[PDB]
């Protein structure tokens, strides 16, 4: 008899290795704390965000029956984004309801990068903040710089 989480643990082994050997720009992530199930990755603020010179960092949560249900990633760094509130929580919808098992960390990761460059304003999880990267995009700028300065440095 093997353990109920063997799957899942294969899974995510492989993930860890084929991260490790070939990353999304600017991302990195791995076991904290030797547990195969919970996870910290790094996104660098890409050159092209107002998220430029930070640090980000993130919990990842995967369940037991990884990879039919979809890993829990929260921010644990601070970040003003239309997308992502001050729980850490990311608007994504292969997060939600549109996970499939074909997909990956490595896809999860290269996903919330592309949304840092790129905010999805018509799907706000901040309405707010969604409404001023839409009609006030320098303020939204400035504000991103400036919580980049206080929080991710």
């Amino acid at each position: 008899l093997g353990s109920p989480e063997f799957m899942a643990l294969k899974r995510i082994n492989k993930e860890l290795s084929d991260l490790a050997r070939d990353p999304p720009a600017q991302c990195s992530a791995g076991p904290v704390g030797d547990d195969m199930f919970h996870w910290q990755a790094t996104i660098m603020g890409p050159n092209d965000s107002p998220y430029q010179g930070g640090v980000f960092f993130l919990t990842i949560h995967f369940p037991t029956d990884y990879p039919f249900k979809p890993p829990k990633v929260a921010f644990t760094t601070r970040i003003y984004h239309p997308n992502i509130n001050s729980n850490g929580s990311i608007c994504l919808d292969i997060l939600r309801s549109q996970w499939s098992p074909a997909l990956t960390i490595s896809k999860v990761l290269l996903s919330i990068c592309s949304l840092l460059c790129d905010p999805n304003p018509d799907d706000p999880l901040v309405p707010e903040i969604a409404r001023i990267y839409k009609t006030d995009r320098d303020k939204y700028n400035r504000i991103s710089r400036e919580w980049t300065q206080k929080y991710a440095m």
